[PDB]
RNA sequence: UUUUUUUUUUUUUUUUUUUUUUUUUUCUCCUCUUUUUUUUUUUU
């Protein structure tokens, strides 16, 4: 049953992965999410997303140091 | 008015046999990053 648990689980993140897939995410309109956070760390806070369901840890903090601003 | 003679197609057939796919090389080798590892539950 715990191993049914897993294959659910990446079966399932494995056919969002392919949602996401090549088909140019720039002019038709399924880019832009919302989102709140739950957990701070020290690099990126954990995200979420009510629409979809999906959730990962992000980064302000680049490679090259260089942080976000907005305008 | 122009006779007579000068051989031709090698002889042979009544011999035994108890093996067996292939076949013969090439070295040690830096796997990058939110984690403990999540977990009941119900509709198949």
């Amino acid at each position: 049953n715990q191993a049914a648990q897993h294959s659910q689980k990446q079966s399932t993140e494995l056919f969002q992965c392919m949602y996401f897939k090549d088909k140019d995410p720039a002019t038709e309109e399924r880019c832009i999410s919302d989102g709140v956070i739950y957990s701070i760390r020290t690099n990126g806070v954990l995200l979420f997303i009510p629409r979809f369901g999906i959730k990962g840890a992000a980064y302000l903090k680049n490679k090259d140091g260089l942080v976000i601003s907005c305008g």
